């Protein structure tokens, strides 16, 4: 979505 945002592992937490 923006940096790694696949799936289901959000990483802009």
């Amino acid at each position: 979505v923006a940096r790694g945002w696949g799936r289901k592992c959000p990483l802009f937490g």
